[PDB]
């Protein structure tokens, strides 16, 4: 029965590699319930957050960690929506005010009295974590903790991604970055009736993207992916943008349809020189899209539960955290590492 | 019957004075119909025309003009639509092949084989013009000339900005830019239910805002538009910038609420900012759109037809076109100027 | 301080006139307010709750009105959404589950979970009412209980019916019973950039109709609506439906446009027959419409808060009920009776 | 060099049997081709058409078939969309104005000047067929004729229905009536993304169901449908009605989830009955579908080009019609049966 005291990669200042300590163990308030850290998965959003990398900073000292999968430990009083023992998991929408002008039309995901885990509240980069069993994903049975641990973050938000670009069954979306969220954002284009064009960097990545479904593949650094999409299949109706780059976005412009959407996924920070003359004229719409709804999540979580979607993950111990995170700002890593616990 | 010469304004080098010239009337070939001009609107794109200020430039010399209207002059062989004496106008979308995936989808709009009149083909600047009866605007009745003139275009592109823009009656639209397009945008809004917030550079350009229903009124030169349109409604649910202005369009962008839609119709040459983290993180949506549809057209037209869209016109000579093109130049123009052959 | 005893309208059986009686008056539990109802409108609904109209009867003996208005009188442990004294309205949802298939998309009106003031639960037939905080309407400060009390019922289902024929501004609708919600329904229409035709059986109500936008009135019984409307406007691109009759929704797909959408609102028993072979070559829309959301209803209130709404009541006393009810069954209503309190 | 004479199927009386007999081969006229059958599917409408079973009945005598592929074997003058011996399809949209409120925007289907292959003008019953260049639909080289002849009607139909019910990747899709029209929409359905319900009046329908995609399979002459797919999944998201019966219909929209869309494409003559209350309460969207647009068509073949789709066929001979129409009265026909001239 409940540690009393559970260890968790901390981080104390932006920059200032996290360290493992020993803390202690929540306790289920009134609306609340605690989740017993299975797996945990590692997302890029993590690395900015210990990293002070955006304008409203994590207050310190934090857990990162939103993709954080498990059972449900102990249930605060008043609870309905889960009992203990159930596998769910804890993403990025850590809770929203469930009745402003976002949150009755079905946008909680853009709600301003939200909350995010590992953020602005202790993530799964623990053994144990608090969640409001209202905005926590129910998983499906026929799937391990190690494998939907993807789904919680990197799966909705390319699900939602691909939804926001609106390119119907039949069409063509081009995913900009095969990564973490990039590898699985082809499996569910894939499964969405999507024909896939994948732009990377890097051949390995490009590989993985054939093995998945992409039946176009282009190495921007080999390529133009612009001149090579506009002759290839006439531009992507859609157009994912997952990748970090500065020049990344630009040829996302440029791959687009006339008419086509380009759906901005990833976060690098500034403001992107954007052609007047092409958007314009070609009537491309930019729409930005974070994570997902709990309707978005649990839509996403299907997929996997039907095998459509499976996210190519590499274990991790928690202590090890600190190579992982440099190993992502180098871009060292294939696919998405889960760790385990 | 038909002077086989007639006097127009030509453009022969860029940034320099147009000429006034005698050029032939041209006949009607097999699907065209020769348009004798009753009132020509000058609308900016002539402006960027004269000037070469875009990536793809008007063939030098040419006729601008594409808010021509008047009556059908002359049939060629195999027109249909239109017959003589009937009151039409000829818009920036000349003519579009018809069969494309654009075309079959009522985006003839975004056709790669469409001609600009005014621009890859000689426009209104001239007392005749040669038309494709297809595309040709259908004017009401009982609007007159100079009146119906500006929806030819400032019209039809504001009204489809507002439908892209998605903002429904109740709803905030924010418009950046009230001069030809911009102020009748202030009476396509009202008429379409919303409520509108003007904003522009010039005191004078707010007022006639005003006392076309704008509610809020914002003078940029004075205080940051940003923190007005936030601080006084708290963001827009639509956006429409018609702003020949590259940071008019950041700050656009700036001017939405979470979830809203900035639609693009401003064609200042160049780049415009786009914050990706911002329009991620609050759901934005950035729409480019150009003119419109010949459906559109005629919906715009019916507006002005009902008296819910009346154009501020102002009288103007075509020997007076440099002068009036310094005018809009300096920005002096309250509303449209319509030439009066 | 709570009289502890209250007067109400209570139904004991079905088709049995109610009778006044002196109840308790209810105490804010957890999650709950208590209400004191200033006014309280009469929907033609409470008539087929208190005369078993429907499959799903209505728990005897109950307290039927969901056009409830009032002032927050009590707040149960917990409330955080309103306060004591807030003007607010307890309309037909009462409550959902808030995390079903149909509350996580913005459709919490579809939620099987959910309770019905008047119905299922006591509602607004008495001087106070139990509500839940979450799904209370806050009302304009700028529009008095009596005037209000309509849009709690009557305003939002007709304007999200409204919105469910996907009219556009500048587009026509047509409104099938100018009665309770058909007078309202003109009135947003108007606002809503709507070309309105209105249709009845009573001059009377039909010349209400025109008093409020109304440009083309049809009486049913002297004229066949569907050639008068096809004749005139060639078909309502929009119909909403309000009439209880049996012709009446036959004639309202006759009255359509090809592709133009029915939206059913009201609720009259049994199957009707359609006609495949129109529904099917002119491709209509047939779309049932409940109530509305709690954005539908903010947004509906906030429309007769700008005063482009105003609801036609004339008061009733509490006790009178039934005569009330008497008169609506035998139509003999001229707009919306509001019990005075 | 042009036979001068052709046999053809043609309907001289309603319920009479069909006659082979020699007719005059047309020539192109301006804007007409002269297209030489080599593939006929044949559809339930020409059953309906031959047994005079709609409204607007086809006048006699005539050739039916909307469903004739083959090469364009002569040109009229002023033709520019398709060349002699370009593989083309004549469907059921055989023209359409291309200027009205209907063909500007998309939708050309709902034209009322449109005429209709082998219906108001002489159909693919036959060796040669004359027709409107632009609305013939383009065939994939790399399909043969008798595979993609479905695609011109039933393919088309299917897929536009499939799209009018609104039913999103992962979602369920109750298909009525697995017959010519119905085998392929379920494979238009998985193609999309969705899960497949099939429902049919026979076994060896529903076996073809299951071969083709279909997750849950149900036999409406053995069990009650609606509670079936009410209690199997719940109500399906969306509902394409093909079953020529009007009960089918009824059942159909009580195989919905609320919220969910049914598409109606079955043509059986009379009516359907709406259950109002349901309808409402459930917030259920009835939709009729007539064929599909020009670049509906375009999109249905490049699924069928793409191998996503393949009718299953039989080969037939024109001097066999009557007997081939006999097996599709009884319900015998396995998919589609294509005839081969
Ligand atoms: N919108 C959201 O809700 C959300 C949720 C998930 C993560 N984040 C964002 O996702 C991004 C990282 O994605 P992962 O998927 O987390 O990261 P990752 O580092 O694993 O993947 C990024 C991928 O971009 C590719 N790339 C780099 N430059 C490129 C170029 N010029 N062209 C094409 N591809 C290029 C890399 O090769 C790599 O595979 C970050 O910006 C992060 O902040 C946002
Ligand atoms: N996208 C399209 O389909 C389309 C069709 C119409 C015209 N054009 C474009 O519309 C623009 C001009 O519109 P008109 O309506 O033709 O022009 P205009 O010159 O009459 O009006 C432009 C308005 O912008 C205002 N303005 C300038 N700087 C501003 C700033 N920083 N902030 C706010 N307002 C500012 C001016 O004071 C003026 O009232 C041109 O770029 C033109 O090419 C595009
Ligand atoms: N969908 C919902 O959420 C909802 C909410 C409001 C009320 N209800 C339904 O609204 C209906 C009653 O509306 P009120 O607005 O409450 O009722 P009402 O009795 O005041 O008005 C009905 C109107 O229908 C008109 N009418 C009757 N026959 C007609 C015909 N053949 N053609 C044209 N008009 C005809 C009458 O003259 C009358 O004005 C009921 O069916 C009720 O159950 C439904
Ligand atoms: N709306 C359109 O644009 C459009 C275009 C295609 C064809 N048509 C219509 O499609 C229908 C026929 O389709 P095919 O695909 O041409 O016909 P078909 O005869 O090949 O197939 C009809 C199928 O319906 C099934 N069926 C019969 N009764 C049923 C019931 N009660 N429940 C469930 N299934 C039942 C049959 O067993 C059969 O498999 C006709 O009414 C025809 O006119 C309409
Ligand atoms: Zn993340
Ligand atoms: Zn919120
Ligand atoms: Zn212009
Ligand atoms: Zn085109
Ligand atoms: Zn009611
Ligand atoms: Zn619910
Ligand atoms: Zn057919
Ligand atoms: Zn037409």
């Amino acid at each position: 029965t409940l540690p009393q005291t559970m260890k968790a990669a901390v981080v104390h200042a932006y920059g200032a590699p996290l360290r493992i300590e020993e803390v202690k163990v929540p306790l289920p308030g009134p609306g609340q319930v605690l989740v017993k850290i299975e797996a945990s998965g590692v997302c890029h959003t993590d690395l900015h957050a210990a990293e002070g990398d955006w304008p409203v900073k994590p207050p310190l000292p934090f857990i990162p960690g939103h993709e954080g999968v498990g059972y449900v430990a102990a249930v605060g009083s008043g609870v309905t929506r889960v009992k203990e023992g159930d596998r769910v998991g804890i993403p990025w929408l850590y809770t929203a005010c469930g009745c402003c002008e976002h949150c009755l039309t079905g946008w909680e995901t853009l709600c301003e009295s939200q909350q995010n885990t590992g953020y602005s509240v202790n993530g799964g980069y623990a053994e144990y974590v608090l969640a409001d069993p209202n905005y926590v994903g129910i998983l499906p049975k026929n799937v391990e903790f190690a494998e939907i641990a993807p789904i919680l973050c990197a799966g909705v938000t390319v699900y939602k991604g691909l939804k926001q670009t609106n390119a119907r069954p039949g069409q063509w979306v081009a995913i900009s970055g095969i990564g973490g969220l990039g590898h699985v954002a082809v499996q569910y284009a894939r499964a969405m009736g999507l024909h896939v064009a994948a732009i990377d960097i890097d051949d390995a990545k490009l590989e993985l993207a054939r093995k998945l479904g992409a039946s176009l593949t282009v190495n921007a650094r080999q390529e133009d992916p612009v001149e090579a999409i506009q002759r290839d299949i006439g531009g992507a109706h859609g157009v994912l943008v997952t990748a970090v780059s500065n020049s990344a976005f630009g040829q996302a412009i440029g791959m687009a349809r006339r008419g086509g959407t380009i759906a901005l996924v990833g976060l690098p920070p500034g403001d992107f020189p954007t052609p007047i003359f092409d958007v314009v004229l070609k009537g491309l719409h930019i729409a930005g899209s974070i994570v997902g709804t709990r309707a978005d999540l649990q839509e996403a979580l299907d997929f996997a539960g039907e095998g459509l979607v499976k996210a190519t993950i590499h274990p991790g111990k928690l202590d090890d955290i600190n190579q992982i995170l440099d190993q992502m700002r180098a871009g060292q890593i294939e696919g998405r590492i889960v760790l385990e616990m």
